[PDB]
């Protein structure tokens, strides 16, 4: 049909009563208004600012909105009271409408402290507002001491955007309401908050994982429920685990490579929720963040047809600013996105014509080889469209001095599909890690993938450290070998914690795992702290690990984040040592998150 994207402002930063609006979250009611909710915040702030919930509605599908009413209102005058971070949960079998919100006096939420007496203003309070009448009214109710079954947990917050009703299995009817909780020990946990009586009580579930922050679920096409949290750790991706008790506990926590994310709120929901479990159409989510490992911009709407095991489709609705961001199901088989834009809340509507895609996820595989080389991989398409496509193509984004090409066979239904692509890299190509992207075309829409192609570095998996000056490992993993290990996010760092630790220079060598031919090295900084960069350099090379040749290099590095080549005349090693000499300022400490070598496999 015919693609549909549309977008308009509901919050304006300085107008209509309050100079910042933040927080956003969307629900549709029973009758089918759209209701939009964020903050108020008169001070610029969080908890503790003595924040209001606001609300709009919208009675015609999104197209034209009411005014600007208070849901919760913050007090200036003693005593104080905050309302922030709005979570909406529709109760779909009893038409009740809940919104969850902090309540702050004193404290927001790192400063909150033990407790759940409503009129100990040192507690974060976690309140939720009710309404029997579609929104128009609400009630109140603080909830804190209902679900803090721990003593230790000391502060909690609901996820702002829009909680769930499952509709399958034996707690088919419960809703749940994401939080993040601090335990005793000051890590950040999720945990579900839950309620089998249509909202009368609530309580909490068990609570998983460290370095978790705001955090979502959904429900599956076979009832389990499926999280995914932002990592207050700041891996650059989203964090996954799944519950097959309908969110009371939950498995081992993971990070999702296939979702770039800054440290940022996000949404997940499904496309079809009122699809019977088990079809096909119960399997498809949707899930919009900042697809951004840096910065909150790039915001993107990705699909699933397999219960988030893979997203084939994604595309761009914000290249810019894009901070929070919440989806809904509309009843008129579009979807609302309510987000930040960095000016307030935006409101925007689409559908998946939009979208463009192809359930059809496909796989190529990494590849190695030299400058000058050509090489074949294949490929493999897992067709879940449940439709036939005769004339398939597969489109390719590389170096424009490469030659590269791809194909695959008609795809059928229910059946993997073969195909290949075929890649060119000229002589004197630069040597690293290539990402490439690509794209299957059909007339019934797209799905991508990327895959990298190394171009004459030598195999870190074929690596080892034969020795390193001073490394640290008792305060954090500052390991030598992290340096071989793939990751950006994981580093050497020389020792720090005694006091008699050694200085500059430092020095790393790499036993290479065989003789080879080699002619350069690439440094990786350490990407979240400046101040142990490596300045002055020397690197030498050893056949036997103990007699060392050179300074066969020599330089001083950047700040740069990206990797800094080191370049010297071929030679045959089994060994090579960069000797850190400086840091960029003159600081006692060496770190470095990745050492690859140039040479020949
Ligand atoms: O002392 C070396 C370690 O410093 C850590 O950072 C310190 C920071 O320099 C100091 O200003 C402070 O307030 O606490 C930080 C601890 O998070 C680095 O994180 C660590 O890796 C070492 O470099
Ligand atoms: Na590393």
């Amino acid at each position: 049909g015919e693609p549909l994207y549309t977008e308009q402002d509901l919050a304006v930063n300085g107008r209509e009563g309050f100079p910042n609006y933040r927080i956003p979250a969307l629900t549709v009611t029973p009758d089918g208004d759209l209701l939009a909710s964020y903050d108020g915040r008169p001070t610029g702030i969080g908890a503790p600012g003595p924040n209001s919930i606001l609300q709009r509605r919208s009675t015609d599908g999104g197209r034209t909105w009411g005014e600007q009413q208070v849901v919760s209102a913050g007090q200036t005058t003693a005593p104080i009271k905050g309302f922030s971070d709005p979570s909406y949960l529709v109760d779909r079998e009893t038409g009740t409408i809940f919104n969850f919100h902090v309540y702050s006096q004193r404290q927001g939420f790192a400063g909150s402290r033990p407790g759940t007496d409503p009129a100990d203003p040192n507690v974060l309070h976690a309140n939720v507002a009710t309404s029997t009448d579609g929104g128009l009214t609400w009630s109140h109710r603080t909830i804190t001491a209902d679900i803090t079954p721990d003593p230790g947990w000391r502060s909690r917050f609901a996820a702002s955007g829009e909680g769930i009703q499952l509709r399958y299995g034996p707690h088919a009817g419960r809703l749940i309401q994401q939080y993040t909780i601090i335990n005793a020990a000051g890590a950040f946990q999720a945990v579900s908050v839950y309620s089998d009586d249509h909202g009368r009580t609530w309580r909490a579930g068990e609570a998983v994982g460290v370095g978790m922050d705001e955090n979502k679920t959904v429900e599956l096409s076979d009832g389990r429920v499926l999280l995914n949290s932002r990592d207050s750790a700041r891996s650059g991706y989203r964090k996954v685990a799944v519950s097959t008790d309908g969110g009371h506990s939950y498995g081992p926590v993971t990070i999702d490579r296939d979702l770039p994310d800054p440290t940022n709120n996000a949404s997940i929901i499904r496309a079809f929720p009122d699809a019977p479990a088990g079809s096909a159409r119960a399997k498809v989510l949707l899930f919009s963040n900042a697809a951004s490992q840096t910065s909150r911009s790039q915001g993107t709407i990705r699909m699933s047809c397999d219960d988030g095991q893979t997203w084939p489709v994604s595309k761009v609705f914000q290249p810019g600013s894009m901070s929070y961001s919440t989806l809904t199901a509309l009843p008129d088989g579009t979807y609302g996105l309510l987000y930040e834009p960095g000016t307030g809340i935006r409101y925007a509507n689409f559908n998946l014509a939009w979208l463009g895609g192809i359930c059809a996820p496909f796989t190529i595989p990494d590849v190695a080889l030299e400058p000058g080389q050509q090489v074949t991989v294949p490929v493999a398409v897992t067709n879940q469209s449940g439709i036939a496509v005769p004339k398939p193509s597969l489109q390719l984004d590389a170096s424009p001095d490469w030659q590269v090409q791809g194909s695959v066979e008609p795809l059928m239904p229910g059946r993997q599909a073969k195909g290949q692509v075929t890649i060119t890299v000229p002589a004197g190509t630069t040597p690293g890690r290539y990402r490439v992207g690509a794209t299957l075309r059909t007339s019934a829409g797209n799905a991508s993938t990327t895959f990298t192609v190394t171009v004459g570095l030598l195999d870190q998996a074929r690596m080892s450290i034969a020795d390193v000056d001073s490394e640290e490992t008792a305060r954090e993993d500052g390991r030598a070998s992290n340096v071989i290990d793939g990751n950006p996010s994981t580093f050497w760092h020389t020792e720090w914690s005694r006091a008699d630790a050694p200085g500059y220079p430092h020095r790393i060598s790499l036993d290479l795992g065989g003789t080879h031919t080699i002619s350069g090295l690439q440094y990786t900084r350490r990407q979240n702290s400046a101040n142990e960069q490596v300045a002055d350099y020397e690197i030498y090379t050893s056949l036997n690990g103990t007699t060392w040749d050179g300074p066969v290099a020599s330089g001083r590095f950047t700040t740069s984040l990206a990797p800094q080549r080191a370049v010297f005349p071929a030679r045959d090693a089994r060994y090579i040592r960069l000797v850190a000499l400086s840091e960029q300022t003159g600081h006692k400490y060496a770190a470095v998150a990745e050492l690859e070598v140039e040479g020949q496999r």
